[PDB]
């Protein structure tokens, strides 16, 4: 029953490093699984980890009793400046379970409607920007919808408007923050020329936290009640504490980071496939046209946007913009029956490869079709696992599911889109995936929003 | 006859030593508060006559004596607008032509089909402002000058810059703006060459356009109009002189007048509190309808003052069309170059009395009791403004949204600094918004 892990073979003492020398690390580990089968263990100075592509391996991964949310190296790199909030803090961390606590009822499908206000004001400023565009011009779709998904974040999270619709260009806060992880993915692989770059990584962080400090100040300037909100008034009394200022600037620098970026990746790939795939396309504009008759869609319309919902899945399957997360052994264990695990011992999640699992999926794993997610409860439990998994799993989940269908509904209730350049996929990646250069051109309807 | 008052002449340097400044308009209104109605100024190669005095303007303004002259800045203005209707002769060809053709495109048939455009890029910027953080402030010219850029573009050419999804000025402003730093350096190569590429981005992005796809505006009359009298085309260079032409002086100025409009009104409370005032009280509809714009009395007036006080279109110049004499002292010769000074003239006390320097729009309760030729901030005659209605329309429409919709605090104490151009601006001029909360 026991057997040997596959592994690419060392190069002296980088062992196994060099191989992610690359602007697409999840990519080639991609081709790695797609060589060695469902699990192989990779090694780096000083760090062993252990890739799972199968679901029948992750279900077991998934087990709370036996795995337990692990920082990576990239985490740690990141926790540099999202300190001890909830993303980069360990479970048994004790700001971890706090924070879980007051910060979970703000994404209770109650305060979910009283977000849906905020989300439908960006989505509209996106939909007017592209409505305002002329015939030569084109869309840069995942700019815009980086736009789309900070402010919305911004002004839902913390009554503040970062304006990106305003700018041409990336908002600062934007620059400095895929600076900022694009450089912990870059320390990924302590030299001095890197003195020189820690100094670029230590303004990036100031600049993230000018911007934090603004939407404290603001928010002493005026009656909110939002994640801000819960955040200083918040209790948790099991604790018997409110979270102390430090840990409510990490809280913050935190949701602006996660509560965007992988978003904006979504709506973005699901674009691209819908572009790439014409009949998905009609269809899920006959549901969006069908459906969204409001002049801005209320929440509950927003709701039966079903095929919508199953496009966005589909593109969480195929590209899922979270791609990865790490476990470690809380004790001795085997894996599969076959990989004895010591305490410890670090497990990751390949999450594009783990959705690329024929045996759960059949044999057309490549190729777009939403209806995948016709009967969610046949699909096998750990099989799909964009959001993470167990107590550790995405708290933003319905907040990101929610704006990116509003979102995209009311692309494809207001625009027709043309890909007028054929575009071929290029992805870029950033600790998160996006489709780089997608651009698009879109002709409207014409239906008003007052 | 009489001999002309000049300023003291430094050998060949003539007058020019006292306008050594980045102010020459204001400058030169101090010359003229020295040695009063009019005054010869003399540089190296050019001569040429203020005037500010109602008197001598009024007999300056008779076409039949004196036409448009184009001074050095307009020539150099022409390298780019060539014989568009601002830079071209009166007696060139495609001037009566173009503006015949033009001209019924700035009555109100054509008024009343702007608005919505114009209504179009206000809530624009109303929203711009709305959404601004407790942090921020206005920077009050370069959001105007994006708003009065994209009416233009709009209405004229049915094109959208999007100036307000852009935190920097379009790139046609910057290129614009060292194209008349330009003319006064003129007192950089190709790349004021360049700055001729960019303005031509502009037009053949414009013209494209236009070819691409109903619309009926200053672009189509360009394309389709034809002149009664000749029966001739604007030809195609000329069409592009035009749009550049209508780019450049319809949106500027208008900028100008509104920044100068707001300045004057948080410097002055109680003009504040009266404008907002009509504003509130005429403008009900969501967004403004196009009559309840021409019921903005007040605004209008505040509107007129601003120009009174700082006409963001300084000066014009003219030409002696043959020998004469004027004021019945000071003669002549044809070809002689008359500068009226419109600030100086807006701010004579035989007109409009001792307190000139006060901001006060009940000066134009009874427009009509003001003496002709007293008020000329957009020039005169066949060659005075052929955009002037449609520039207070749109004036008059954004500044009554923004009284509505806004409180606004001069949180700086701004002291006020005039930026000269060819055109007059308050640089530097900030201000904050506090929204009454009405929504659009
Ligand atoms: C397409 C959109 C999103 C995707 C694919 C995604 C994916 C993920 C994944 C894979 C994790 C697990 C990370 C790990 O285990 O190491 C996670 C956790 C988390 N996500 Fe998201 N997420 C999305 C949207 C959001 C949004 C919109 C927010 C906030 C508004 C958010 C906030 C968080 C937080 C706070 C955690 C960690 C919570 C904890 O550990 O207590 N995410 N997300
Ligand atoms: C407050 C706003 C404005 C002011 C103060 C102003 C001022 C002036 C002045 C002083 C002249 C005469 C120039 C000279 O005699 O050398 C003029 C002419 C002209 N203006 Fe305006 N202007 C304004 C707005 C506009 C607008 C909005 C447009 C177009 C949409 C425009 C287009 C023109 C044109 C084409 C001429 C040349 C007239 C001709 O020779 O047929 N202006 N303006």
């Amino acid at each position: 029953t026991i057997k040997e892990m596959p592994q690419p073979k060392t190069f002296g003492e980088l062992k196994n490093l060099p191989l992610l020398n690359t602007d697409k690390p999840v990519q080639a580990l991609m081709k790695i699984a797609d060589e060695l089968g469902e699990i192989f263990k990779f090694e780096a100075p000083g760090r062993v980890t252990r890739y799972l592509s199968s679901q029948r391996l992750i279900k077991e991964a998934c087990d709370e009793s036996r795995f337990d949310k692990n920082l990576s190296q990239a985490l740690k790199f990141v926790r540099d400046f999202a300190g001890d909030g909830l993303f980069t803090s360990w479970t048994h961390e004790k700001n971890w379970k706090k924070a879980h606590n007051i910060l979970l009822p703000s994404f209770s499908q109650q305060a979910m409607k009283g977000y849906h206000a905020m989300m439908v004001d960006i989505a509209v400023q996106l939909v007017q920007k592209w409505e305002r565009l002329n015939a030569d011009e084109h869309i840069e779709v995942p700019e815009d919808m980086t736009r789309l998904t900070l402010d919305t974040i911004g002004l839902c999270g913390f009554n503040y408007r970062f304006n990106s619709f305003y700018r041409d260009q990336p908002h600062p806060f934007i620059t400095s923050m895929v600076r900022a992880l694009d450089e912990a993915m870059n320390k990924l692989q302590d030299d001095p020329a890197y003195d020189e770059n820690k100094r670029q990584f230590q303004e990036d962080i100031k600049v993230m936290n000018d911007l934090v400090d603004k939407i404290i100040a603001d928010r002493k300037a005026s009656q909110s009640d939002d994640l801000l909100t819960h955040m200083l008034n918040g209790k948790d009394p099991e604790t018997g504490e409110p979270l102390d200022g430090e840990n409510i600037r990490y809280q913050i620098i935190t949701f602006l980071i996660a509560g965007h970026e992988t978003t904006s990746g979504l709506l973005s790939f699901a674009l691209y496939f819908l572009v790439k795939n014409p009949h998905v396309l009609q269809k899920a504009a006959e549901e969006a046209a069908r459906v969204l008759v409001d002049p801005v869609p209320s929440y509950k319309h927003v709701k039966q946007l079903k095929y919508v919902g199953m496009v966005l899945n589909e593109a969480l399957r195929l590209w899922p913009t979270a791609p990865a997360f790490s476990l470690y052994a809380k004790e001795d264990t085997v894996l599969g029956g076959e990989y004895p695990l010591e305490k410890g011992d670090e497990l990751m999640v390949l999450i594009p490869q783990l959705h690329r699992d024929k045996t759960i999926w059949g044999d057309d794993v490549e190729e777009f079709r939403p209806e995948r997610f016709e009967n969610p409860s046949a699909i096998p439990q750990h099989a799909f696992k964009p959001f993470g998994n167990g107590q550790r799993a995405c708290i933003g989940q319905q907040f990101a599911l929610h704006e990116a269908t509003l979102v995209l509904g009311m692309m494809l209730k207001h625009f027709d889109f043309e890909d007028h350049t054929n575009y071929e996929l290029d992805i870029k990646e950033t600790l998160t995936l996006k489709p780089e250069g997608f651009v698009v051109k879109a002709k409207s309807k014409k239906i008003p929003l007052g």
